[PDB]
C-alpha cells in the first residue's frame, strides 16, 4: 500500500557495501509495540537533481513488482532528501565469503539447497518473464544458514565470466542466457565461492566456450548434478532446460543427498 518510511523510524548503522548511487548500510527500522527490523539501506549520497534521484528510486519500484521467499524484499522509501531505499536485511552477508569461512561446517545437502532455492526464485522471474541478467554468487545473500535469496537488483549489476554466448557475441538477454549464468552459479557454490575462469583474460573467455571448454567437475560434485550444470551450458540456447526443469530436477538430487 504505502511505502512511504518516516524517516525517523530508521536507525542508519554500519556502512556494508555501495552502489551506483552511494553507500548501503545495515540498520534498524524500528515501530511502535514491536520489535526492530534489521534492514539494508541504500543511500543517494549527492543526489541534487530530480533526474537521478528519479533513477535511484526507479531501482525501488523493480524491487517492489516482486514477492517471493528467495528474493530480498523492499520495505520501503523515504522520498525527501537525502532519499533512502530500505530492504530487508540478509544479516549473514554474501554467500561467497560464507562458503569460504564455513567450508569446513557445511555439507553437500547444504550447498544443493542453496541452488534448488535460488532455481524457485528464478523460476518464479522466468513465469513474469523478467530477465535477470547479474546471475552470480556474489549477488547472492545469506539470510540463514539454510536461506540464501537474490540480492538487490539495482546492486547485483560486462560479466564476461558468466555470460551466455549469445550475450557476449550478439548482445541478446533472456531467460535462456540466465539460465547460463545460473550453471556458473551452482558451479560456484559447489566449490565454495571460487570464482570462474580464474587466472583467465575476459577476452579469452568467448574464445574457450566456443571451442566446447565448460568449467570441470567440482571435487565430490554428484555426476547428476553435474550433467545438469552442462545443460545449463549448451551453445545453443534452445537445447538449455528452463527454470521450471532445473527447480524439479534440483528437488530430486537435493532429496537424493539428504
Ligand atoms: C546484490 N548485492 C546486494 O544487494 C548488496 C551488495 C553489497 C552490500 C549490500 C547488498 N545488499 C544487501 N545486503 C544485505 N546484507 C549484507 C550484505 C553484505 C554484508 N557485508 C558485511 C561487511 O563486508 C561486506 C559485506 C553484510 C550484510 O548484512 C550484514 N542484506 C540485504 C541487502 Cl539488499
Amino acid at each position: 500500500r504505502d511505502y512511504e518510511i518516516q524517516r525517523e523510524r530508521i536507525e542508519l548503522g554500519r556502512c556494508i557495501g555501495e552502489g551506483q548511487f552511494g553507500d548501503v548500510h545495515q540498520g534498524i527500522y524500528m515501530s511502535p509495540e514491536n520489535p526492530a527490523m534489521a534492514v539494508a539501506i541504500k543511500t543517494c549520497k549527492n543526489c541534487t537533481s530530480d533526474s537521478v534521484r528519479e533513477k535511484f528510486l526507479q531501482e525501488a519500484l523493480t524491487m517492489r513488482q516482486f514477492d517471493h521467499p528467495h528474493i530480498v524484499k523492499l520495505i520501503g522509501v523515504i522520498t525527501e532528501n537525502p532519499v533512502w531505499i530500505i530492504m530487508e536485511l540478509c544479516t549473514l552477508g554474501e554467500l561467497r565469503s560464507f562458503l569460504q569461512v564455513r567450508k569446513f561446517s557445511l555439507d553437500l545437502a547444504s550447498l544443493i539447497l542453496y541452488a534448488y532455492q535460488l532455481s524457485t526464485a528464478l523460476a518464479y522471474l522466468e513465469s513474469k518473464r523478467f530477465v535477470h541478467r547479474d546471475i552470480a554468487a556474489r549477488n547472492v545473500l545469506v539470510s540463514a544458514t539454510d536461506c540464501v535469496k537474490l540480492g538487490d537488483f539495482g546492486l547485483s549489476r560486462l560479466p564476461i565470466k558468466w555470460m551466455a554466448p549469445e550475450s557476449i557475441n550478439f548482445r541478446r538477454f533472456t531467460s535462456a542466457s540466465d539460465v547460463w549464468m545460473f550453471g556458473v552459479c551452482m558451479w560456484e557454490i559447489l566449490m565454495h565461492g571460487v570464482k570462474p575462469f580464474q587466472g583467465v583474460k575476459n577476452n579469452d573467455v568467448i574464445g574457450r566456450i566456443e571451442n566446447g571448454e565448460r568449467l570441470p567437475m567440482p571435487p565430490n560434485c554428484p555426476p547428476t548434478l553435474y550433467s545438469l550444470m552442462t545443460k545449463c551450458w549448451a551453445y545453443d540456447p534452445s537445447r538449455r532446460p528452463r527454470f521450471t526443469e532445473l527447480k524439479a530436477q534440483l528437488s530430486t538430487i537435493l532429496e537424493e543427498e539428504k
